[PDB]
């Protein structure tokens, strides 16, 4: 096969019946539908052309560089940015206040539950990995059941492969005008070692794998729902798993969730056996991704001195410092978990807190009482970062 080509899927006439009457008699007469039979790719090599090289090559130099930042902050930053940008891709949206307040446990706002949730989902995945512990089944299973616990109706097999036959698009209530139909449950299993195998690969360019592995598990789409947020977080599993990166998470998914129907595209094109588009989006999505992040850490550091300009003298080992030094890695923090966090009386904890308040280091997310409350700067980062990454995608 030649350069950037790829096994294509075939495809095969399966019998159907709806099993929840409704929609129009065109579903409702429907007994037949044509599913897509990905290839078995645990063992497939790719020969990928130079430009793509290079482009992945530059992808790498900057998620070199990002990786090796020695910094409070950055990591749990960049966790969320790509768990922010990864549910806007399916349309799971909220404020960064939102955000910010279910971090802290807030319920109020399902959506940010939602988007709390696929942190969680992507934490976990990650976590289980390169410390010579290969890709397994099971930090997949627990990533879906972390991502829909919470989810009203969606969420009632969280953790579960599906046992049913989906599909993407078309009619709402039958696979008639389906613009993709992955394989039936029957194959699942299959397939997802099959994955997986090739997941814990050696000898492929980590990109490649990744975007490999990404375009494959939404090919099997093997839950009846999350396979976008649960396969955009395998992505940086695969990173990790390589020793790509080892201290943070290349947050892709803010370059992705900019140009959604080529990330889509690129998704059709890879089933149809054309490499091209989607290496050459991983690599630019990453290079972005990456570059980006890296000026995050040099901002993310520059905050404490700009937040003691604000601020005015501080005494070395006061509860304002003892507070100032903290928020970079704990951004979102209670009075009652402050008061609890740094060693000072109660009551002058609650005076740096008044300080930092009235000096505009913090900022109230909850009335409540017990109050909530936000570095802005952080914050604000977070939110920066995405728009930065979507703005370098051209
Ligand atoms: N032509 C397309 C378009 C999207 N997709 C993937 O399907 C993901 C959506 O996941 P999903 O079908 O489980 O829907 P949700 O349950 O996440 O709302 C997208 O984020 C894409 O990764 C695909 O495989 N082929």
């Amino acid at each position: 096969r030649p350069s950037d080509a790829w096994p294509r899927h075939s495809a095969e006439r399966r019998p159907w019946a709806q099993t929840q009457r409704g929609g129009t008699r065109a579903d409702r007469t429907l007994r037949s539908v044509t599913v897509s039979l990905p290839p078995y790719i645990a063992k497939v090599d790719a020969n990928i052309d130079a430009d793509i090289a290079v482009k992945l090559e530059d992808a790498m130099s900057e998620i070199s560089r990002l990786d090796s930042t020695h910094l409070a902050g950055l990591s749990t930053l960049l966790l969320r940015t790509e768990s922010v940008a990864s549910s806007k891709i399916e349309r799971v949206e909220a404020s960064v206040d939102d955000y910010a307040r279910a971090l802290h446990g807030g319920r109020g706002n399902s959506s940010a539950v939602s988007m709390v949730a696929a942190t969680t989902a992507l934490k976990e995945m990650i976590a289980s990995v390169n410390r010579d512990a290969p890709i397994q089944m099971t930090a997949i299973l627990r990533a879906h059941e972390a991502l829909m616990r919470e989810d009203p109706t969606e969420g009632q097999h969280a953790g579960q492969v599906r046992t049913v036959q989906n599909w993407i698009g078309g009619s709402d209530y039958s696979p008639r005008n389906a613009l993709y139909v992955p394989p039936p449950p029957d194959t699942v299993h299959a397939y997802m070692d099959d994955l997986i195998e090739f997941a814990n690969r050696t000898d492929i360019p980590v990109l490649i794998q990744a975007a490999i592995a990404h375009a494959q598990f939404e090919s099997i789409h093997p839950f009846t729902d999350g396979n976008g947020r649960i396969g955009r977080a395998l992505i940086n599993t695969v990173l990790r798993r390589r020793g790509a990166t080892t201290r943070l998470v290349v947050p892709l998914a803010s370059a992705l969730v900019a140009h959604r129907e080529r990330y889509f595209g690129a998704l059709n094109t890879y089933r149809a056996g054309d490499l091209r588009p989607l290496i050459v989006t991983f690599a630019n999505s990453s290079r972005t991704a990456a570059a980006e992040s890296r000026i995050t850490a040099e901002r993310l550091a520059e905050i404490p001195v700009e937040w003691r300009n604000m601020v005015g003298p501080i005494r070395r080992h006061s509860a304002t410092d003892k507070l100032l030094l903290l928020l970079p890695s704990t951004p979102i923090v209670s009075s009652d978990d402050v008061a609890s966090l740094i060693d000072a009386p109660r009551s002058s904890v609650f005076a740096a807190i008044k300080r930092l308040h009235d000096t505009g280091v913090l900022r109230p997310l909850t009335n409540r009482r017990d109050q909530v409350w936000g570095a802005s700067l952080v914050l604000d980062e977070l939110d920066d970062l995405g728009h930065r990454i979507e703005r370098a995608s051209a």
